[PDB]
């Protein structure tokens, strides 16, 4: 799809069978999500955004489906305002911003 | 232009006279950018993120032009770790994300 940007980019991903939605977000280097069970091991992280830097746990190799289109990457679990689609994984599904 | 999202989206902005590096931020609602000066009335705003809230002054209809491309609306002015065009701005210059 083209989307605009009138409106906030928030799409459907599917994860751990679960739907959610989330905000399509250039600005973040990272995929972050709030709260829930991913399964393996977890890493320590730190993330910085507008209020400063925060923990969170860094799940890699996470399958993830967002606007249909399917991705495995790393996820970070943590307490963000919203479910943030990030950089890595935006690469994975072939996004691109276009002016 | 596309740009692709294997690193972050930066471009020079002119803003009150100065050039800047912003990030094309779809996961924002409006732009933000370091402390400087603009022209006019201000009146002050909370606005919030991964970290928590930070406070900010809100300047309507200021012009920037952003990788050559003029736009007008509303810029924030406060202490953000890094100069954010966000969504009320990309709109003016057609910006969209594309997969
Ligand atoms: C968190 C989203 C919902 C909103 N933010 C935009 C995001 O793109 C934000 C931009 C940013 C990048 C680098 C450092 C500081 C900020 N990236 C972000 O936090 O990256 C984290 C999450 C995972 O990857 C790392 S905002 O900055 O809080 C904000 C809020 C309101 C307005 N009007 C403008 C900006
Ligand atoms: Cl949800
Ligand atoms: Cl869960
Ligand atoms: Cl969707
Ligand atoms: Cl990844
Ligand atoms: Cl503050
Ligand atoms: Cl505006
Ligand atoms: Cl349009
Ligand atoms: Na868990
Ligand atoms: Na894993
Ligand atoms: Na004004």
């Amino acid at each position: 799809p083209q989307i605009t940007l009138w409106k906030r980019p928030l799409v459907t991903i599917k994860i751990g069978g679960q739907l959610k939605e989330a905000l399509l977000d250039t600005g973040a280097d990272d995929t972050v999500i709030e709260e829930m069970s991913l399964p393996g091991r977890w890493k320590p992280k730190m993330i910085g955004g507008v209020g400063g830097f925060i923990k969170v746990r860094q799940y890699d190799q996470i399958i993830i489906e967002i606007a249909g289109h399917k991705a495995i990457g790393t996820v970070l679990v943590g307490p963000t305002p919203v479910n943030i689609i990030g950089r890595n994984l935006l690469t994975q599904i072939g996004a691109t911003l276009n002016f």
